């Protein structure tokens, strides 16, 4: 959180060519649209990284204040599913994007993705400094085990899992 008691959040979504799979994309983009559109609470800031084999910023922090905010996020969430996997560039991008403003200590990632990916470990010591709250929602039944990790060791939630 900011200083003065502002959430900040940001979203990391997997874009990656496993999630073409079945209706894997679309449940991300509906729990994405859920999230931007109902869920996140006036005044938080909020940003978008989506990822493949790298890290793609489509949001720095933006403040929620306005349905525009919102829609303007929403409107950002991904389209297509391909390249690679790494979920460690996803997280890597996403504190810097909020160390651009802010400490990612109490910063929460939102982290939708199928979870195929054996590398994860490779950020887990970054991870730990950051002291940010990673939030991971499972959208295939094949996640690693690393995933539901990165949400035990910083307090997050775990969810479709
Ligand atoms: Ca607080
Ligand atoms: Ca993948």
């Amino acid at each position: 959180e900011t200083g003065i008691g502002q959430r900040i959040v940001c979203l990391v979504l997997d874009k990656s060519g496993s999630m073409a799979t079945g209706n894997r994309l679309n449940r991300l983009n509906q729990a994405g649209q859920l999230f931007l559109l109902q869920t996140v609470e006036l005044g938080s800031w909020v940003g978008m990284v989506t990822f493949d084999s790298a890290a793609h910023v489509q949001s720095e922090l933006i403040q929620i204040n306005s349905g525009s905010d919102r829609d303007t996020l929403a409107k950002r969430l991904p389209a297509a599913a391909s390249g690679g996997t790494s979920i460690c560039s996803g997280l890597r991008s996403a504190f810097t994007v909020i160390r651009k403003k802010y400490p990612t200590d109490g910063s929460e990632i939102v982290l939708l993705t199928d979870g195929e990916d054996n590398t994860i470990s490779g950020c887990f010591n970054e991870v730990k400094q950051s002291g940010a709250i990673i939030h991971t929602v499972a959208l295939g039944p094949s996640a690693a085990q690393e995933l539901e990790e990165l949400s035990k060791m910083t307090g997050g939630l775990q969810t479709y899992a």
